[PDB]
């Protein structure tokens, strides 16, 4: 710009204020692909996940929110949980579309199960029933010699993908041929991988090893069709990573030093949470903490290559317990509370520095809820992550509740719940009679008959740029097909969309979302 | 804070986020002294203004906002105009009540006049009735020897007072006695303030000078009794300030190398606006541009000094024309359209800079209004000033139109409508059919039989943490209680509330406000 009171050029007024796309306004769907309907005992990523992008694509959403797609729990208290991964990196292989497996040829129609019932994922018998199938399509590809063969090559030769991947191969190898709890009472040389011992596991295991890589290759064949079609459709993928990661995985036994592990690779102290004003005995996770001293030694390798995976899957992804980052709550594994622990300092920025010097840009989602410190808030606004509002959440204490939207910021993620949260009409129908009121007058004395669209419309009229309603809310359903309730061990992670309701049905819930985003801005 | 993974104290779950008293939410009514009720022909700074306090207290409000309290317009074509002030610092001396001079016994009771039509100012008659009344009083003053004469000398030689005040005496008495259009007719020795000139100006218009100076003091002494009224009652006032001043005027005639002038102090080039996708025409406004160059060279202290008394008068204050700092519009003068001028570099920070460190931290908004470029945008979040929103303004276009409530941000203030817009009712009744359904559809299908409470809740239910109400809104009227009518030459600036309508009749209205400002957070 010229010297002050000099003419500017004569096209000054062309210079209309900058827009900035990653400001953009959005709205999106949650919904977990094991959700999706279809004859199989469990949604994946076949016909179902293309024909929910063209409802999603049709309602004018622009994103679509998952949970973590690691492999779940296996133990009989966390069966299904997408929390309880067996590995932060590897794709659920129960995800796997049967169908898309007979296109490519790697199964017979004639293998296929006859259709399953539909309406719930039955954890204890899916295993049983698809893995044998994964496995005889993995052996089929294993012994072909075209076009697939060949890229399977290229994918187990990728310096990004084997970094983590041939780690969960052995990993999975020694645990399935050893089969104690925990590899910390593994044999010493596979505990503490000697290179011979290593080396004699891929000849005694090696159908198993490479078995397990060709399933991951599946895996990462269909999820890319999957994110190339939903970005055909103008959507964007968001993902969930949690800040931490299980003992018993590749993720620790192949990275101990990256842990605050003693001699003998037992954790020293485990994530959990204090007591606070709304919990008297705060909660012990029990998971490994890091070595953040010695990570940052090495310019944080271990979280690049964790954050370079998730953009390999994921246009963006949301940080469960990223307060974690600023703070984080330690209690010596030997205690079974949580009250005995200390707040140690995370790594804060540099962590998020040196991935920016890694990998570029990330659109990270910081959540962010419950009583947190100012230090977390800081942290989040220098690397100018969003956080969340919950509307569920906004309508128990007063005015100042940061979750009622007059106390919304552009830069955050607003939700009516998320999966961890009833449906809107199950969190109404258990809802004290004073929250109800408080809620009715909020958004200016609307029929209680209108909860829904009522909640749904102060989430998309938020200044949030982002607003995610969960596909349970926009089918209208209640507390029957929540997909959570934290702290049960049975019928969790289970919902589907039922057999009765299909997305060439849902033209009116598409036309409804879609009027709300058009005059909300979310087009 | 420690170092990377060692312990936080234990008190760190203590240190909750910042909140910053200066991000407070507040609501304010828009009302003008003039406006108050009463029986002497115009508001005042007397009963009423306290009556009108205490009803802003009940309803739970914590700012009032006042167009300029300068000298108005008195020309046949801007008779009462706040935006044609005869000078940037004094105070209109019709807003001097005269039951406060009674309770002073600077008037007798006796020499009041009888009450006077109460609905409407009528500018062509309040002077003649008023004038000799202040002016009464002033010599009353003037011959005094008590507490009030101290005071008036206490002020007369306060060094920021007297910077402004001299001037503008000195000025008045000179315009009175020669009466030409503009000084730039006056006769040299008083055009160009030869020093022997001046002091026979003292010395033959001393009575005149005398009492110029003791109605400022009278203005200065009531207003600053309503000012710790407010600040008891917790209210905030907040001010407007024009970017630009008039030709005519001691702020020119004693600073004249403060602005573009040529060598017989007539302007070079002069204010206005060009055309733009809203205006064929653009405007020529007229008045002289400050020679921004000049002016940094002494570290801005003509601005200063400005600063200094609107902080005086206020505790925060309305720039209009904001745009003007970062670029202005130029008109050769011999010009009488506005299409022929340039875009100049305004002064941009460092002006904000020498504020700063001169007054400390003021509380400026930024009227930023209309087709603005992306350098006035980047100047206003330099200085975090506060943008303004205005719902008139929100419904005819599409759904990025800034004035909608999903648009809106924290550090903004969110108007209903301006002094220059009609009132929501009025509005309402001229608005088309198209722009109806609009804005009922936005503020979800409401009935358009509650357009009032909708803009009004659509106002303070917003993020921006000022939102303000013209009090013809609270009182529900319409388009013949308009303040003013841009680009009108009559029936402007007039409005009264009607002496039907007393504050202590207005519990219903307070308690109305009050209750939506409790749900919004703004008590
Ligand atoms: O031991 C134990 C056992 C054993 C072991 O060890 C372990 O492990 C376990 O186990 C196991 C099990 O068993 C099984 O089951 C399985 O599991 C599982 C589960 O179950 C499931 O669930 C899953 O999970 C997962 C999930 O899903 C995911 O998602 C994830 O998660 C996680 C995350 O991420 C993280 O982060 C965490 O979270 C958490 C946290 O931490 C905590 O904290 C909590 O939080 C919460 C809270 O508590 C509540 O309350 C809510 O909140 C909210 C509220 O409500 C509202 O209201 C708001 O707030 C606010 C307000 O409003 C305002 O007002 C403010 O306040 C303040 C005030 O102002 C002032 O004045 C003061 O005050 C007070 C008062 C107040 O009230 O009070 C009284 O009166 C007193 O006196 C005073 O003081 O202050 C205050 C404060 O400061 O503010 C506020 C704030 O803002 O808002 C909020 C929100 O935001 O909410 C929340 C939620 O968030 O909790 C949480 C939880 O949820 O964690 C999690 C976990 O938990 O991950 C997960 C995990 O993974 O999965 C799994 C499966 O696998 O398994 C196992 C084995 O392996 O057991
Ligand atoms: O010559 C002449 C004559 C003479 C002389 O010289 C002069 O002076 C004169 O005079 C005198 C007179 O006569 C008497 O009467 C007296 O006076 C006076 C008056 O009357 C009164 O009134 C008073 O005044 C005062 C007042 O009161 C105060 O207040 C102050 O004022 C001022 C201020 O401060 C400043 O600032 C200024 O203002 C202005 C401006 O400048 C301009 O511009 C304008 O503006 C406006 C506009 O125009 C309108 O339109 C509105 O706007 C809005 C809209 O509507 C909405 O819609 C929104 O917007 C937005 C949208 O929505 C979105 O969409 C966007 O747009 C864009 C788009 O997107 C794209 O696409 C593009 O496009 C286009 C299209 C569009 O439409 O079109 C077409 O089609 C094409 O083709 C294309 O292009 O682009 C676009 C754009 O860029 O965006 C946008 C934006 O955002 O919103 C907006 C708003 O914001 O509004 C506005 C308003 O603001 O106007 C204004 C005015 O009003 O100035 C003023 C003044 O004027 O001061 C004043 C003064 O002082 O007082 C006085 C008394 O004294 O006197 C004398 C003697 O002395 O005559
Ligand atoms: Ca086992
Ligand atoms: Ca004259």
């Amino acid at each position: 710009v010229p010297a002050v009171g000099e003419d500017f050029p004569i096209d000054y007024a062309d210079w209309l204020p900058k827009r900035d796309p990653n400001d953009r306004r959005r709205a999106g769907i949650l919904l977990h692909p094991t959700s999706f309907p279809g004859p199989y005992g469990i949604g994946d990523l076949g016909p179902q996940a293309f024909k929910f992008l063209d409802w999603l694509h049709l309602a004018g959403c622009s994103l679509w929110q998952v949970l973590p797609l690691v492999p779940p729990g296996k133990r009989g208290n966390e069966d299904g949980s997408p929390y309880s991964g067996q590995d932060a990196n590897c794709g659920n292989t129960l995800l796997i579309s049967l169908e898309e497996l007979v296109d490519d040829g790697l199964l017979k129609m004639e293998e296929l199960p006859e259709p399953l019932p539909t309406d719930r994922v039955n954890y204890s018998t899916i295993s049983e029933i698809k893995d044998p199938l994964i496995t005889k399509a993995a052996k089929r590809l294993l012994s072909s010699e075209g076009e697939l063969k060949d890229q399977l090559e290229n994918f187990r030769r990728d310096p990004n993908i084997s970094s983590w991947l041939e780690d969960a191969a052995y990993f999975a190898a020694i645990d399935n041929s050893v089969n104690t709890i925990s590899w910390y009472d593994w044999p010493e040389p596979l505990k503490n991988r000697h290179l011979a011992a290593l080396e004699e596991v891929y000849q005694s295991e090696k159908d198993f090893i490479d078995i397990f890589i060709a399933q991951q290759f599946l895996f990462q064949r269909q999820w890319k069709k999957v994110r190339d079609y939903a970005r055909s459709k103008g959507i964007s993928i968001m993902g969930d990573m949690p800040i931490y990661v299980g003992y018993h995985s590749a993720d620790v036994w192949a990275n101990k030093k990256q842990f605050l592990l003693n001699r003998k690779g037992f954790p020293l102290i485990v994530s959990g949470v204090p007591p606070d004003a709304f919990s008297e005995t705060g909660q012990l996770w029990g998971s490994p903490l890091y070595d953040w001293k010695a990570m940052e030694k090495d310019g944080f390798s271990w979280w690049v290559r964790r954050i370079q995976r998730a953009t390999d899957l994921f246009d963006e992804f949301r940080i469960d317990h990223f307060r974690g980052f600023a703070g984080f709550w330690a209690v010596p594994s030997e205690e079974k509370i949580a009250i005995l622990g200390r707040w140690k300092v995370g790594p804060g920025k540099p962590l998020f520095d040196a991935i920016l010097q890694a990998v570029g840009k990330i659109n990270i989602i910081a959540e962010d809820l419950g009583v947190i410190t100012e230090d977390v808030v800081q942290l989040r606004k220098s690397i100018e992550a969003p956080g969340m509002a919950v509307l569920q959440f906004a309508f128990g204490s007063d005015a100042e509740n940061p979750h009622l939207p007059h106390n919304h910021e552009q830069n955050q993620v607003v939700y009516t719940g998320t999966h961890d949260n009833d449906t809107i009409r199950g969190w109404w129908d258990t809802l004290p009679q004073e929250e109800k009121s408080n809620v009715l007058k909020y958004l200016s004395n609307i029929e209680e008959e209108e909860i829904s669209r009522g909640l749904i419309e102060g989430a998309v009229s938020s200044v949030a740029r982002i607003a995610i309603i969960p596909m349970q809310d926009v089918l209208g359903l209640g507390s029957d097909s929540r997909m959570n309730i934290p702290a049960t061990q049975f019928g969790n992670w289970s919902w589907r969309i039922p057999s009765s309701t299909s997305f060439d049905n849902l033209d009116a819930e598409a036309k409804k979302l879609r009027d709300i985003l058009a005059t909300y801005g979310r087009l």
